[PDB]
């Protein structure tokens, strides 16, 4: 169907934009806020969003017969005042890509299509995994106030049977 | 220096846009014209532009003290009708990137700023290397008109010189 | 979601109660019927119930932001007479667990909450797995009338699929 | 739960019949059109259809409580005229198998039998996997004409994370 | 030599039909008589019949120059009432396959076609081998009474000659 | 004997109830107080009581021929304010388990039941080990205020000839 194709192309575009903006965030975090390991963490998020997250969609298109568009336009206008607000912006972006995927899954079931449902299961799982990771990183900036302790913990972080 | 920073920001943006365009071309050539290994080759080029070619610039800006800006935008509305035309398209893109980086190198040598000359030497080398890598594949479509033989050749190709390595 | 949280609290308490009952049944079957291996089998089932089947629910709660409630109460006041009635009672308990899981799955699907659907698929599979594991032993008693042969069979069972496993 | 019982019996019968027809097709493709590796390919397809595809159904029947019925009748009288039409015929057969299994899955959801849905996910995936494996072979016959080149390619032709 | 051609086509048909029938019998034996290992044994017979027993005929046809024909008509509608009757049905089918292959061999030798004789010697041996393999398990249902001993013995048979090898 | 049977049934019931309560406390510590490693500590604590601590009793009952009774009543409706009060509550629980075991040992020695004395020696020895392992953690919340320091210390604590 064409509804499914539109939804998948929108998710493609969203993933590309997220990857680019995350890369910029990682750079500004490492360089301006004196936190290299936060930079590595957000860089890994950005490389994940520009890697398999869209290669899988392109592969599915080549496989079943849909066609692919390309329209991305991003520009960074502001950068949060501290590390905490930045990590919270990241948390919000992920929290919304979750609901985007939920909408796509409902649409899939309502269209008598089941290959698309079996396919979108992967994103249903990865969304929650990534959210719990970024939240476990968010929950540090309240348990402490020293910067180097948080950085050491993130260092030892950057090195399940259902949600795994 | 402001001119150096502006040229390097333009180069960063250019690499990003080329990477996106190459990935889309790879999908097209693998789905529309039935040549999977050409698709894998162009996809490798795409993973190369979106990879070290911008990480190095970001790291340099971290080191020397320059500022980064990100503003990209692309749209792929017209795509060639064959495989030969597609590979010649990407050939032209590489040939233009060569001239862009030569301009940056001249600008760096004029400003009496030698760390940037040292930095840009790597791009001076990699440009010619990638240009020959893609021209070697362009030369195939003038040898045979059989698709599967060209497929076998590019296949064995996807599977280093001292100076231009 | 609130009703999903109620259903999952229900299932948590159900699993805890079943685990305690199964531990008692294993002790009884070992000490009163002189069948130590039937005891080992039921005890493995009990350690399965009090183990993974509730830590998974706890982890899901800690991951999506729901609230866990704990209120259990159990008292085994009557046991069956022989081994066959015991194993048939165990069969009935498992068979009711199946129905409870189906209820939860339907409820989750009817209100557009798909993470819980993906979560509950595991329980959907494990239900039938455990049920056939139990019925394999249930069928043994109708195939003989001696006890020690059943002992040897259960032993070679406990000393041991792409879809259901 | 007899509706799903009947549907699964339909699928069992269809599987064995396709297996036999493919065995005959492989013999024909080897002996008549001088292509032994196309023979190997269709032979592996038939070994797949008569292999796990029906043992899984028998096992689900043994586990849940349904009953099995064997009822087969096959006759191969008219065969395609050349290799391309043969591989295209196989393509269409598997294309129809996909529609059949999708109908089974919709019926399974419509009856609140979630074990059946969980069971049929496997076929829903393997259908598209086999379909793309056969499409990859049928697309070779338009890329050249020398039968020996195509023989070499199919020779060198004999796993993903989602469709794996 | 259309005689040997029609005989081998008949044998192909019969092999496929007994393959399917053995599959169905293995199912009904595992599910209704509560004897899993007897089901494994009959399933191994089923998988043998549809296996090399017909690929050898099709391969000889390719290598020689005869024509192949497929036609199957199977319908299972009546099932024996216990395990003994089932294994005796299997016994009768094997005993008939022996007679069929003997007829084929005599026809081949009377036709002055010695390649068919050389080919059919394999089936001449394997028929007696498989008949002995089935008779060994037939003889079990007259030596004991409880199903579990028979299960253990069939299991040890299925987990494990210079002439009839 | 009879009094020994009654005391041992009491102890079995107590150990089961402690297991369940400690499980709940571990969950609430990890989720609400943002301390996952304390959660794992208390989780191993719980799984200890629902492990050997009751299987040993049931085994001894099978071995000398006493009668086992199960009856459990557990409902948690009050929870401490933060981690310190939590671990202090745990400390009180273990401290009470000690003197329950002492009462059992005295009763066993009075009635000239020496097999029960030899049995309860294990429970007598493995009360001071548990109490000192809990005290090592409860006296960490006196030295520091930066929750991540205590987190790392407990982490390294997770991963004797007489008492051991
Ligand atoms: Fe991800
Ligand atoms: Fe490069
Ligand atoms: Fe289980
Ligand atoms: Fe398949
Ligand atoms: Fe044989
Ligand atoms: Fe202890």
């Amino acid at each position: 169907s064409n509804k499914i194709n539109d939804a998948l192309n929108q998710h493609y575009k969203l993933n590309v934009e997220l990857g680019l903006v995350y890369a910029h965030y990682a750079h500004v975090a490492d360089d301006e806020f004196d936190m290299p390991y936060l930079g590595k963490f957000i860089q890994h998020l950005s490389e994940d969003k520009l890697g398999v997250h869209k290669e899988y969609i392109s592969d599915y298109f080549k496989r079943n017969g849909m066609k692919l568009k390309t329209d991305v336009s991003v520009a960074v206008k502001s950068i949060p005042s501290d590390a905490k607000a930045l990590i919270q912006e990241v948390y919000a972006r992920e929290n919304e890509v979750r609901d985007h995927v939920k909408a796509i899954a409902k649409l899939a079931l309502a269209e008598d299509d089941y290959e698309s449902f079996y396919f979108i299961q992967w994103y249903v799982r990865d969304g929650l995994k990534d959210l719990t990771e970024v939240d476990d990183v968010v929950k540090l900036f309240n348990s402490s106030n020293d910067k180097l302790i948080i950085e050491e913990t993130i260092k030892e972080m950057v090195e399940h049977e259902i949600w795994g």
